């Protein structure tokens, strides 16, 4: 951020601040399971208010509603309630993010107003595709967001990899990175400069279509990679002709698996895949469960929702060899206890590693919730609010949300 405008150099006195944040917080039974991402934005929000901002208008997405309004499942309303306790100020929650009446509400608010807009992704123009969007409308969407502030701050580190309207398309003459964006980028700048070696990446989770496309570049930076969670099944099917049942599978990524493995071998990156699994007869917390190995396959209609004990042992071995680890993506559906064991065991290994001097970086909306859940946040080196975003830094990329900031 050395030659970008940052919030500490932005005169906010008397100005309306429109601020992109990543409030894409994990949810369960309609409740926030982890407020980490919300707390992370507080220092930027408090700075603005203490320095005389007229208002702070917060905007974020939540989940992947893909351009349809879905307040029943994906409203940011519960975040507004949560933001209130963290700030010690009230926050006006609006039921849309654009335009006429949202614009009226943000036009000239009372001094010190904090306002939270509804889920950006209820409009197709944020991404702007979903379930296919028109440029003229994309332009209008962006103009509307731009009206909501006099100056713009992006503190959405967790979303910085996304060139979406709210992240790269706000037209104000001052576009500054917030304090969370700064802290996260500075930390990674340091950690990624000359990583300790062996440098292990651990990649799991459920965003297979996306994160499988990050491995190619990551293979030029790391010495080992665990590929677990939902990611593993695409690899195992292509390499070992493993039956995977209805486990997560990416058709596109399946096509590049052999290329990735060739590059890994060429670059001397040891790939550790799982060898066994906890299976489930359906995608439900209370599914009937089973056990499978790669050799046995996962039966018809069942899905692998955790790795098994032999996989945990292989994972622990890779972690024992590491002097630096970057972990994004739980290695099972850890939100459900029947499938939490693999992620819990890896966490124990990562904490042990930290205690003997391994530099351990855990990132992502869901992966950082693993830390909250098992109370390891102070027991690893760094818990980042970015998952995908952190993996794109490891790739060596400039993040679109940082790139779109004003130059000093
Ligand atoms: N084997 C699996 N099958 C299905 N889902 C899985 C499996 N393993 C893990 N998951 C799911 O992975 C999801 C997380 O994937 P995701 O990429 O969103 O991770 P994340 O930590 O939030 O990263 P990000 O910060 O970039 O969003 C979790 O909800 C978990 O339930
Ligand atoms: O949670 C997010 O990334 P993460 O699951 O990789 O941590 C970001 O909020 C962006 O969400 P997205 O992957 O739906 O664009
Ligand atoms: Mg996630």
């Amino acid at each position: 951020l050395s030659n970008k405008l940052t919030l500490d150099k932005l005169d906010v006195k008397g100005k309306r601040v429109v601020m992109r944040v990543d409030f894409n917080v994990p949810m369960k039974n309609n409740q926030i399971t982890n407020n980490q991402r919300i707390k992370a934005a507080v220092p930027s929000i408090k700075f603005c208010l203490d320095n005389g901002a007229k208002s702070v208008v917060l905007m974020s997405h939540l989940g992947r509603p893909d351009g349809v309004p879905m307040p029943d499942k994906y409203s940011l309303e519960p975040v507004a309630v949560e933001l209130k306790s963290l700030l010690g100020k009230d926050v006006l929650f609006l039921k849309d993010c654009v335009g006429p009446e949202v614009e009226k509400a943000c036009a000239n608010p009372a001094a010190g107003s904090v306002i939270l807009l509804e889920n950006l992704r209820f409009h197709v123009e944020e991404e702007g595709k979903g379930k296919k969007a028109e440029p003229a409308k994309i332009e209008a969407f962006r103009a509307s967001l731009s009206k909501l502030g006099d100056v713009y701050v992006n503190d959405a580190f967790g979303t910085a990899h996304r060139a979406h309207s709210s992240m790269v398309g706000v037209n104000l003459p001052q576009k500054a990175g917030g304090f969370l964006m700064k802290k996260e980028l500075n930390y990674f700048a340091k950690a990624l400069e000359s990583p300790e070696r062996p440098f292990l990446a651990i990649l799991g989770g459920a965003k297979v279509a996306d994160k499988i496309q990050l491995i190619n570049n990551m293979l030029d930076k790391v010495n080992e990679m665990i590929i677990g969670g939902g990611m593993a099944f695409t690899f195992l099917k292509v390499l070992n002709n493993m039956e995977i049942g209805t486990s997560l599978f990416d058709e596109e990524g399946a096509k590049i698996v052999k290329d990735l493995m060739s590059k890994a071998e060429k670059n001397g990156v040891k790939i550790t895949l799982p060898v066994d699994f906890v299976t489930a007869d359906k995608f439900d917390e209370n599914a009937k469960t089973g056990q499978a190995t790669v050799a046995s396959g996962i039966p018809a209609g069942w899905m692998g929702l955790d790795c098994g004990p032999e996989s945990s042992k292989k994972y622990a071995e890779a972690v024992t060899r590491a002097k630096q680890i970057v972990w994004n993506g739980p290695v099972g559906v850890f939100e459900w206890e029947a499938f939490a064991r693999g992620t819990k065991a890896l966490m124990d290994e990562v904490v042990k590693a930290t205690s003997r001097g391994c530099i351990t970086i855990i990132g992502g909306g869901d992966t950082a919730t693993c830390c909250a859940k098992w109370n390891t946040e102070d027991k690893v080196s760094h818990v980042s609010t970015g998952g995908g975003a952190s993996l794109e830094l490891l790739e060596g990329k400039v993040l679109p949300g940082v790139d779109a900031l004003s130059n000093i």
